[PDB]
């Protein structure tokens, strides 16, 4: 199919992929329900990983029932719609509840739905730096994105807002100040790396969910880099070479934190950062890299 590679196309906006552009009404008119649990992030925030805890959480930790199918079947990512290959609207739509739902739309553009069910959202944030450079390879391997370019072309790229949602900065910011009018458990993915059973804590305490300690470490146990990024079920292996090419560059890359440092040079660490702390000097938002 030749529908890979190509220029982004705006949305109220943020630049969308165009079958994304083309297929809008379809998003805008999705139907939430109540009890649908939301995981919203910047791409390569940690959505994959936040999205296997939440299904290890509702099969109790039964790796086998999480292997049930691809994560990308489990948990549909509502606004991707691409002709002859996904729909995340239609395999939402066709899924009996509690749905798991996957977004990385900017607050503006999510579905009215959402809000009107007061759905509860889980967000999850990811320092900027760490990001783009996963969001590089990434852009390397998952062909419907358009072209990355280089290295440095790639970076000026991001900071100035150009890529496949639109820019880091304001999705971070937003999401942050809609904390304060919806239920959204705001999860930084340095903190999963640090503490993960206290961020599982956290989500649980959300979902209103008091599990034994041994599902709990069950959890923990599946939901690591080193079993996710061997499982197939979750590391993306079973997408075609033609729209995810592993042998370019893996889905389940390193999962560390820190990676910016084998990738910026100092000076572009340096403009970076100077761009960063003007851009983010109006929020409260606090990150460790
Ligand atoms: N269980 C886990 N623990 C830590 N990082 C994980 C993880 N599962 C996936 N990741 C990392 O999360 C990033 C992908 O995020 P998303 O799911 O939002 O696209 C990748 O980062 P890297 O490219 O830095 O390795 C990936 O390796
Ligand atoms: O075809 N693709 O590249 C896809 C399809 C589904 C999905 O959730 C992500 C990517
Ligand atoms: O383009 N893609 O195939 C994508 C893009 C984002 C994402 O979270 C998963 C797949």
């Amino acid at each position: 199919l030749d529908v890979f590679r190509r220029e982004l196309v705006d949305v109220e906006g943020i630049p969308l992929f165009w079958s994304i552009a083309e297929h809008w009404s379809q998003v805008e008119s999705f139907e939430a329900r109540p009890d649908d649990i939301l995981i919203s992030t910047y791409p390569k925030s940690g959505t994959t990983w936040v999205s296997e805890i939440l299904d290890l959480i509702y099969n109790n930790g039964d790796a086998e029932k999480c292997k049930r199918d691809a994560i990308y079947k489990r948990v549909p990512f509502m606004e991707l719609i691409i002709p002859g290959i996904t729909n995340g609207v239609e395999m939402l739509n066709n899924m009996p509840s509690p749905r798991i739902v996957k977004t990385h739309l900017p607050v503006q553009l999510l579905p009215s739905s959402f809000w009107k069910n007061d759905c509860k959202i889980i967000y999850v944030a990811r320092n900027a730096k760490d990001v783009v450079v996963s969001y590089y390879y990434f852009y390397q391997m998952a062909k419907i994105h358009p072209e990355p370019g280089t290295w440095e072309e790639f970076l000026e790229k991001f900071m100035a807002g150009q890529v496949s949602f639109g820019p880091w900065y304001d999705h971070v910011k937003s999401w942050w100040e809609k904390r304060k009018e919806y239920r959204i458990l705001y999860l930084f993915y340095e903190d999963m790396k640090e503490n993960p059973k206290c961020e599982i804590q956290k989500i649980l305490k959300f979902l209103e969910k008091d599990i034994p300690e041994e599902i709990l470490n069950k959890i923990l146990y599946h939901s690591s880099f080193s079993v996710m990024k061997e499982n197939p079920s979750a590391n993306y292996t079973t997408m075609m070479k033609e729209e995810m090419d592993h042998s370019v560059s893996p889905f389940m890359r390193k999962g560390i934190s820190g990676d910016w440092k084998n990738q910026f040079t100092v000076a572009q660490y340096e403009k970076f950062e100077e761009d960063y702390v003007k851009k983010m000097e109006d929020s409260t938002l606090k990150f460790r890299s």
